[PDB]
């Protein structure tokens, strides 16, 4: 049966029109909670700019987080796993988005930068996804810095073009402007184990939630895979289950499909 769930934030948990949580969600997860799952974070984001999750924080729901796309995860206030890029592919990426005029956010473990912040930052991250405005440094200052994540403002097409230079990193993907890139290995399918490995959880009793490329490890690694709504075809098909869109009660009617609640 099922232990553990994972979710993703973005158009899984909170909505990209409303910018908030279901209340059917909340309230799915609370009742979770009390019959003992373990509810867990898997996120593109870093922790410095989730500010979209205070109504399950306050109400102390979450029991652990994968942030960075696996690259950094913790437990209350015990970091469990992390990870650092090679020092080349951050340099070839700085130069490589300052050549092409596009930003590119550098997180590390306590600080995070972007430089060269443009109109697809502004449109996209503060925008659309209402993420803080994220403190500017110099691409030269970037390229020295010890990062877990960058997440350039790259088409799929600069993607094509920048990959030889990155020839061991992840690159996640759920929407055309930007991509997250992460070490070797480190997918939200990491995190996973990294989380259930904590906690004595057999993989085998995991769900996980999620409605972007970047979800497709995990939707294919969890023993339930559950892919929302509104989610592009290929997510769709890496999922066991389909549920509703994110605001017509997707997450609560899959927990209650699946006997979770
Ligand atoms: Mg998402």
């Amino acid at each position: 049966m099922t232990k553990a769930l994972f979710f993703d934030i973005a158009g899984t948990l909170v909505s990209f029109e409303t910018h908030r949580i279901p209340s059917s969600t909340i309230e799915a997860l609370e009742a979770a909670h009390a019959k003992g799952l373990k509810i867990f974070i898997a996120t593109g984001r870093p922790k410095a700019i989730i500010n979209n999750l205070s109504e399950l924080q306050d109400r102390n729901l979450i029991d652990g987080y994968i942030t960075m796309n696996g690259a950094y995860c913790f437990v209350g206030e015990e970091v469990i796993y992390k990870s650092a890029i090679p020092q080349e592919e951050v340099k070839a990426m700085a130069a490589f988005c300052e050549k092409k005029g596009v930003p590119c956010i550098f997180v590390e473990e306590h600080n995070i930068s972007v430089c060269q912040p443009n109109e697809m930052v502004k449109k996209i991250f503060y925008d659309f996804l209402h993420v803080n405005v994220i403190p500017t440094v110099s691409f030269e200052e970037a390229s020295n810095k010890e990062v877990i994540q960058m997440t350039p403002f790259i088409t799929e097409e600069e993607e094509k073009e920048v990959l030889p230079s990155i020839p061991t990193c992840e690159i996640g993907r759920w929407y055309p402007a930007f991509a997250d890139v992460t070490a070797k290995g480190d997918t939200k399918q990491k995190g996973i184990d990294e989380i259930i490995r904590h906690f004595g959880i057999k993989l085998e009793e995991t769900m996980s939630f999620g409605d972007g490329g970047n979800d497709i490890s995990m939707l294919r690694h969890a023993a339930i895979g559950v892919a929302m709504g509104q989610a592009k075809e290929d997510v769709k098909a890496a999922a066991d289950y389909v549920t509703a869109p994110i605001d017509e009660d997707g997450i609560s009617k899959a927990m209650k499909h699946f006997g979770i609640i």
